[PDB]
């Protein structure tokens, strides 16, 4: 029958993987049938070698979602990719499919106090796996958190990821404009717009980000300023005229008292001031679901064999071609 096909484009998943049809963007994805362990699947189109970034982007995904082993993050089932690091052009990675995500659900559902709780505990009980590897995600968002029919939460996209020592503009960090902290933020974020349905942040440009950010927690003081800042940054900043900070109770006045406090210490503009995943978990909001018996971490902190950003485009290729081999019939 040939190589199979969507929306013009080639989808060379066959035979094991048919009947295919077109989800979104991220290349194209599509779910799948898989004829070996009867159930359909998600498979990622990723067409990197153009790109020295996207083929070292793709490869610390492969890397540390086959290393990574927990519930509430995504794994890689099979990877699919020429049989010749010459014809290899895309690489398939197929991983398990799931029914919506945390953005597709907000459009068009209004969730619970019980539910946001919930989501919101298994982001950090994912989020707490992996910093416990001294990796950060850096593009922590409600796409990005993939649900299936019994409520049951992944996070997904680990190609911006890197270990600790460009993302989504409305889930981006301050001192952004480094550490894992940034991810808090994304996760602070993510529960403000849970608790109204849309954006608390929605910047249009870096600039219009930051006086978004302003405009609710106030401008900062002495101390949140001091950093090793943007010279250009700072003084912006510094030019603006005063901005009061608005309550968090003014901005979610139906929301629960002990999700703001929380959403309080995740979204505080200094990084060092700003809660950690442990103490987040252990907040009186989740005690519903806190269980530290039950969350577990990383065996050791990640690491990678080399330096990826100083490597060749054409040794990064042939990286790419040995990391998919395990997956290949032989
Ligand atoms: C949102 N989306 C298309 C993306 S980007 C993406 C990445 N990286 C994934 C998925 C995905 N999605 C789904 N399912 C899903 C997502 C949105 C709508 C829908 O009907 C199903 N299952 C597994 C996956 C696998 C991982």
């Amino acid at each position: 029958a040939g190589p199979e096909m969507v929306r013009g484009q080639v989808f060379d998943v066959g035979p094991r993987y048919t009947n295919l049809s077109y989800i979104g963007e991220g290349g194209m994805v599509c779910s799948a049938y898989d004829n070996v362990n009867k159930v359909r699947v998600a498979i990622k189109k990723i067409s990197p070698f153009e790109h020295q970034t996207y083929c070292q982007r793709t490869l610390r995904e492969i890397k540390i979602l086959l290393r990574f082993r927990h519930e509430n993050i995504i794994g890689i089932n099979d990877i699919i990719r020429a049989p010749t690091i010459e014809q290899m052009k895309d690489v398939y990675i197929v991983q398990d499919l799931m029914e919506t995500d945390l953005y597709k659900l907000l459009k068009t559902q209004h969730l619970s106090n019980d539910h946001i709780c919930y989501f919101l505990y298994q982001i950090l009980r994912g989020l707490k796996y992996i910093h416990s590897a001294n990796v950060l995600h850096r593009d922590l968002k409600p796409s990005n958190l993939l649900l299936n029919t019994t409520c049951d939460l992944k996070i997904c996209d680990f190609g911006l990821a890197r270990v600790a020592d460009v993302a989504t503009r409305w889930y981006r960090a301050p001192e952004i404009m480094y550490t894992k902290s940034i991810d808090i933020w994304s996760v602070g974020c993510i529960l403000a717009e849970m608790l109204s349905n849309r954006p608390i942040f929605p910047g249009k440009h870096y600039l219009d980000q930051l006086n978004h950010i302003l405009g609710i927690l106030g401008s900062p003081s002495q101390e949140d300023l001091n950093c090793i800042i943007n010279l250009k940054a700072r003084n912006y900043l510094l030019s603006l005229p005063h901005k009061n900070k608005v309550p968090w109770n003014r901005l979610f006045p139906n929301a629960d008292s002990k999700a703001l406090d929380l959403l309080d210490k995740m979204l505080t503009f200094n990084p060092h001031k700003r809660i950690e995943v442990e103490q987040a978990l252990a907040h009186p909001y989740l005690e519903q679901y806190y269980d530290p018996s039950d969350e577990p971490i990383a065996e050791a902190p990640f690491k990678f064999d080399m330096e990826l950003d100083d490597l060749p485009k054409e040794k990064l290729k042939e990286l790419i071609f040995e990391e998919t081999a395990r997956f290949q019939p032989g």
